[PDB]
């Protein structure tokens, strides 16, 4: 009479780290990571180029901070020159 066998295991591993990236430069609130293009908005922040073009076709003129009346036209801050149909 052996009446076979039994047993158990059990096998976890916690472990709660992380460090922080070097973060001395203003980030995008949008995509949450480098600016691609790094434009400013005259509203007062600063958005990808790129972000703050699919921001305004997605919802619509209004900033994603602040929701404030803002147009497209009215970016490209960082460009010290404005060339119209010169
Ligand atoms: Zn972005
Ligand atoms: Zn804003």
């Amino acid at each position: 009479g052996s009446s076979g066998s039994s047993g158990m295991e059990e096998i976890q591993g916690y472990d709660v780290e992380f460090d922080p990236p070097l973060e001395s430069k203003y980030e995008c609130p949008i995509c949450l990571m480098a600016l691609r293009e790094a434009v400013q908005t005259p509203c007062g922040h600063r958005f990808c180029k790129a972000c703050i073009i699919k921001s305004i076709r997605d919802a619509g003129h209004k900033c994603p901070v602040d929701n404030e009346i803002l147009l497209e036209n009215q970016l490209f801050p960082d460009n010290f020159a404005k060339r119209e149909i010169l």
